[PDB]
């Protein structure tokens, strides 16, 4: 009975880059009941020593119960660096006045992301 988000993670050891694929949102009606405005996913690889490279946001999309973003984000970083990180995701919306409000999110540990490159696809509940 919670809004869920599916995300795929992968680390490229040889090229030293981390890939974050924001796939889709499910049951968004649980948080955004007043469906009507734009929605986007705010993503952060914390701690982030520099906003330009470890803080992202997907493109805006009209609210819907099931929403597909299929947006990928990259971060050049070492494995030891990645291994200590936390991925923070939040679903936010903007009303006609340009006011933003984040309705819920989750903190995902990245300590299980494979240095060898295997891609992990999982669902996470976004709590309010």
């Amino acid at each position: 009975g919670a809004t869920r988000i599916q995300i795929a993670l992968k680390y490229d050891e040889k090229n030293k880059q981390f890939a974050i694929l924001i796939i889709q949102l499910s049951n968004l009606s649980a948080l955004l009941q007043q469906q009507d405005q734009k929605v986007n996913i705010r993503v952060a690889v914390l701690p982030c020593s520099e906003s330009t490279t470890c803080l992202f946001r997907t493109r805006p999309l009209d609210a819907s119960d099931t929403l597909v973003f299929n947006e990928v984000f990259w971060v050049s970083m070492s494995y030891p660096a990645l291994h200590q990180k936390t991925l923070r995701v939040d679903v936010c919306t903007t009303d006609r006045s340009h006011l933003e409000e984040c309705l819920g999110g989750a903190q995902i540990s990245l300590a299980e992301v494979c240095r060898s490159g295997e891609r992990s696809t999982r669902w996470y509940n976004l709590l309010s």
